Formats: structure tokens, C-alpha cells, sequence
């Protein structure tokens, strides 16, 4: 038939084949049988948490860290300039002496 | 028949074939037989713990660590500024002398 939903319908059909083949007890039991799912939905919930945390927690934090690092380097440039100037002045003093 | 649940029903059927083939002892034993699961549910529990810990414990902690690092860099920028200013002043003193 196909992947069509409402498996209740498939149960009704199968029960009808039972009844036509003269096992009414089996027919009633099947047509009234209620399927029950297992506890594997935990897997779906946990993988959802996997993805949620791996995206919000990891990547955005990495971006923030890298931008902060870039700002820090741009700051350190000035200290490099100052060190160069100071050492030049000290060399001048030594040459004078 | 299909993956339909209630394997008790399959046992009833198989016992009926036994009885029709005249082995009533086997028929009764099969129809009253109770299947028992193994100790592999430990695997499901342990993999559930796998996922739970790998998500809560790892990723959120990584996010917290990265945000803390970003804040630290943003703090260090000011110290860089101060170092630059101080070295400039020292160079000025040396030039004056």
C-alpha cells in the first residue's frame, strides 16, 4: 500500500483477514492492539542538545575570543612603538657619554 | 505477518501449529514460554550517560571559558594603553637629560 499513516487502518485490515480466516479472537486482539514506543526518544532529545550546545556555546564564543585577541594585538602595536623610541633615546645617551 | 507487537500472539500461533501436528507437550511449552532479555540494556544506559555528559559538561563549559577569555583580552587592552603612555614619558625624560 505505502507509507501512508494511520496504522490503525492497517490493523483493521489485518484483523479483517483474521476474521475471514475464522480466528475471531486473534482478529479482535489485533484490531484492538495498541502499539507502544520504546525509550529511544531520549536519543533524539540528547542529540538535539548536542547540536544546540555545539552551536551556541562553541562557535559564538570562539568568535568573541578571536575578536578580543585582534583588539589586543592592535593595542600592543603602540607599546612596540614606545619601546622603539625609548631604546633609540638610550642609545643616543650612550653615544653622547 | 509483520513487525506487529505482542509476540505472545506469535507464540500462540506456533503452539497451534505444534498442536495440529500432534506434539501437545511442545505446544504447551512454547505457548507458555516467557522470553527473557539479556543484560545489554547496560549499553543503552551507558550511551545515554555518554551523551548527557558530553553535552552538558563539555560544550557549555567551553562556552563559559571562551567568554571569560574574551573579557580578559578586553581588559588587557587598557594595560597596553598604560604601558605605551609610560614608555613615552620615560623617553621624554631621557631626551631632556
Amino acid at each position: 500500500m505505502g507509507p501512508n499513516m494511520d496504522p490503525m487502518m492497517a490493523q483493521q485490515i489485518m484483523g479483517q483477514i483474521m476474521e475471514l480466516k475464522k480466528m475471531p479472537d486473534f482478529a479482535k486482539r489485533i484490531r484492538e492492539f495498541q502499539p507502544q514506543p520504546d525509550p529511544i526518544a531520549q536519543q533524539k532529545a540528547q542529540l538535539e542538545l548536542m547540536l544546540l550546545q555545539a552551536q551556541i556555546e562553541a562557535e559564538r564564543a570562539r568568535a568573541a575570543h578571536y575578536m578580543s585577541g585582534a583588539g589586543l594585538q592592535d593595542s600592543k602595536v603602540g607599546t612596540e612603538q614606545a619601546k622603539a623610541r625609548a631604546l633609540a633615546s638610550q642609545a643616543d645617551m650612550t653615544d653622547l657619554n
